[PDB]
């Protein structure tokens, strides 16, 4: 829809198309103000898309008032404009994303001491999201929406609050991306910043194992995967859940069970333990001697993860108390 070097406001200089997605389109531009390069996501000109996009901007900009720090691992939004009746956010330029670097090592995944960089970076977010003034929930956390500062660096930061509400103004029942969805959003649940903390456990096996933890075809195969890892929800989460009998079926003693269909590994036998080879020499045993991946190093990890993949909301462990874990202790 734009030319390769077409000129807005005298301003803008577009180059190319670097990203798009159900928004619209993202494109590298030169702005003769700043004399930088920056991303411009240019918003489709239908109201659908238009209203959600002007969400994203009220918390974009809500964040850029938080200086108080912290706030520097999510992607800075320099100024919007409407232009040809598209809303257009501008944003830093980054580099590619998560999902490209795993592409990359062939989908054998990046070592635990890249991962534990990946990982400390994103508690931090989302422990800046969760200042009681933002409560902001991402609620589309995936490899895709994660980028590189710096080709050359581990630097990173998140992309995409296209989804995202504030605690109290959730819109869509149905939300985040299958792979990394919460047993809570699966089950119909009203759902709190703790849906981003379940995305990162899933995001952060998938960086070091190079496949996602959990990659359902549909709902009920997401949460039949969900439970040959983490066996049955519950009672008193399934008790309150408007879909848990889309997966599950109750029984006399208030027990819950694994709805069958024709014909999985039975609930709680795909141990987390042997998906991260933690005594195998890591994922596919590709890790056998190297440094910074022994026991005692996996152990930490697979404790952290299993603290993320709670199926309990009001327990799963929230991004500050995640940052003193001992996987992140030299
Ligand atoms: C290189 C680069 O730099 C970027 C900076 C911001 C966004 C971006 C994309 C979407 N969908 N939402 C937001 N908020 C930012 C995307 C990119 C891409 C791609
Ligand atoms: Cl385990």
């Amino acid at each position: 829809i734009v030319k390769n070097g077409e000129k807005w406001m005298d301003r803008y200089e577009i180059d190319s198309l670097i990203g798009k997605g159900s928004f619209g389109q993202v494109v590298k531009a030169y702005d003769r103000v700043e004399q930088e390069w920056v991303a411009i996501k240019i918003i489709k000109n239908k109201k659908a898309f238009l209203n959600q996009a002007q969400i994203e901007v009220r918390l974009l900009e809500l964040m850029n008032k938080h200086d108080t720090e912290m706030k520097y691992y999510i992607v800075h939004l320099k100024r919007h404009f409407m232009f040809r009746n598209h809303l257009c956010l501008v944003f830093e330029m980054l580099s590619y994303n998560l999902y490209d670097l795993l592409r990359n090592t062939n989908f054998r995944g990046v070592s635990l001491n890249l991962t534990r960089k990946f990982a400390q970076q994103m508690c931090t977010a989302l422990l800046f999201l969760a200042t009681p003034e933002l409560s902001i929930i991402h609620c589309d956390l995936k490899p895709e929406n994660i980028l590189l500062c710096n080709p050359k660096r581990s630097a990173i930061k998140i992309v995409d609050f296209g989804s995202s509400c504030q605690l109290g103004q959730r819109i869509y029942q149905y939300i985040q991306s299958r792979f990394y969805r919460s047993p809570e959003v699966l089950l119909g649940m009203p759902y709190d910043l703790a849906i981003d903390m379940w995305s990162l456990g899933c995001i952060l096996v998938e960086m070091h194992t190079g496949e996602p933890l959990f990659s359902g075809a549909n709902e009920v195969d997401q949460m039949n995967k969900i439970v040959e890892v983490l066996g049955i929800p519950p009672a008193h989460i399934l008790d309150q859940a408007p879909k848990a009998r889309k997966f599950f079926e109750k029984l006399p003693d208030g027990t819950w069970n694994l709805k069958k269909t024709k014909d999985y590994k039975p609930p709680g036998t795909r141990k987390l333990h042997n998906i991260l080879g933690v005594e195998t020499g890591g994922p596919g045993g590709r890790r056998a001697g190297e440094s910074g991946h022994t026991v005692a190093d996996y152990l930490k990890f697979k404790d952290l993860i299993l603290r993320m993949l709670d199926y309990d909301p009001k327990t799963r462990i929230q991004p500050y108390y995640a940052l003193q874990h001992s996987f992140f202790k030299k």
